[PDB]
């Protein structure tokens, strides 16, 4: 049939996602900027289809309900024929891969470390390993997923403790999170994605430190619904951007080229 | 039916066995991409036979003739039913084959003889003293021929032309023209490559500057395999349990021979 306008579903993280100052004098796509707002214009493009952003409703990534089995945040927007692309800063893992289609990986990312300056933590080991500093996870996303689900010893206790801890651990956004950690002089410890650690590293007041490796290896995909004809055409599209060195440019100019620290 | 994997002798993803004289069939050979290989054909339920791809090359396209050559080869024309090694994820071959999700991470990077006066891709490309190439009918040669970045298409350029050839039929041999140059021969490779080869004796050799590119390897078959699906999910099962970053260490870290 005739072209339609694509639906992207995507969400307010920052760098990804943001609103443009005097975005209230704006309309549509026109509304928002950063690495997926660039990211989706150039998918587009390639690929030859218009496309509006919409941010998704509940403000999550993607959690299977244990309950209903019902899929909330971006990958339901998918999975219930609400949305017909995620271009997001979205994790490739097996129980999505099992509903969802991702393209290849647009940026690769692993869970760290986020503590105020000058807490005395340095790896997920120590933080195992004592109790007056407190740490957590955002909901309903890949990481909490990830401890969730890991036999590996120190993961493991990780988890046990964080499940059970009161008050809550856990945060709705990346910036409850951040605001966690700067405003508990040090007895809070944020696990997060290490793109959105280095981000924020580098925003003021300048007060936070990304500590120790990455606890995992993984990647953002351009997720579809499955069987889309979307698909092919637009992991060819990933990988002729990646291979002309504009996802490059596109992570330094939403990273390091906006950096507030020096 | 038995599946038929291609692979390429590459320390340390698949090596000849002590005494593999004596050995038959898959016992012959030991390595990350063997173990990964031992994984995957557990998880997808298929028996499998290691074949050590003829030509002992990846893969590229003759321009010319435009046949496929290498373990990407294999899978076009039908001589194998997956590829599992440090094959490279690339447009120009997911136009022709299938690709799994990655399994790891690499990007190009540079190897020098230590003491080597070059830090990084635009020193090498500033100069002429120091000879530098990269290996024949691979994704890295592939990388500087198509790049319109100005400093790797001046080191394209000076690479294509330069006699003595700067390129290598493998990646042992571009090793030894680093560690037997003097000095005078830089050789671009994938970082898993580089960081194992820094970990053996001599230990003479040194990774410099950040990585040109990031991308990674993965499991590849023939387009439209009924084992892409299954395989896919695999891959990502065993990311997910650890057991790629276990292989890793295993393979590298384990194996470090300079402290
Ligand atoms: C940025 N980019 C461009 N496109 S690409 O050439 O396809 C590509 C492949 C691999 C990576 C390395 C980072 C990563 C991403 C995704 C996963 C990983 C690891 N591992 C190691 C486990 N599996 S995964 O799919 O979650 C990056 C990458
Ligand atoms: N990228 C994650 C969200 C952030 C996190 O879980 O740390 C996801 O797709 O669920
Ligand atoms: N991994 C590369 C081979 C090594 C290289 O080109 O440096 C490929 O798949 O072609
Ligand atoms: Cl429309
Ligand atoms: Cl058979
Ligand atoms: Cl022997
Ligand atoms: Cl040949």
């Amino acid at each position: 049939g005739a072209n339609k306008t694509v639906v992207v579903t995507t969400i307010l993280e920052s760098p990804y996602v943001m609103m443009k100052k005097n975005h209230e004098m704006l309309e549509g796509n026109e509304r928002y900027e950063g690495y997926c707002v660039d990211l989706a214009a150039e998918i587009a493009k390639h690929c030859g289809f218009k496309y509006k952003l919409t941010i998704v409703g509940d403000g999550k990534y993607g959690a299977r309900d244990a309950d209903t089995k019902i899929w909330n945040g971006m990958v339901g927007e998918l999975v219930y024929g609400k949305a017909d692309i995620a271009i997001a800063p979205l994790t490739i893992t097996l129980v999505r891969e099992e509903v969802i289609d991702f393209s290849k990986p647009f940026m690769s990312l692993g869970i760290s470390i986020m503590i105020k300056k000058g807490t005395p933590i340095e790896s997920a080991e120590d933080l195992s390993k004592q109790t007056e500093i407190a740490y957590g996870t955002l909901d309903s996303g890949s990481t909490k997923e990830f401890f969730r689900r890991s036999k590996i010893a120190v993961f493991d206790k990780m988890w046990t403790y964080m499940r059970s801890a009161e008050p809550s651990v856990f945060v709705r956004t990346t910036a409850e999170g951040v605001a966690r950690v700067r405003k508990s002089k040090g007895k809070y410890a944020y696990l997060l994605e290490s793109t959105m650690n280095e981000y924020i590293e580098q925003r003021k007041p300048c007060d936070t430190m990304k500590v120790g490796g990455n606890l995992d290896s993984k990647g953002y995909g351009i997720a579809t619904p499955k069987g889309s004809s979307l698909g092919n055409a637009v992991n060819l599209a990933v990988l002729k951007l990646s291979e002309q060195g504009l996802l490059d440019k596109l992570k330094n100019k939403w990273w390091y080229d906006k950096g507030e620290c020096g």
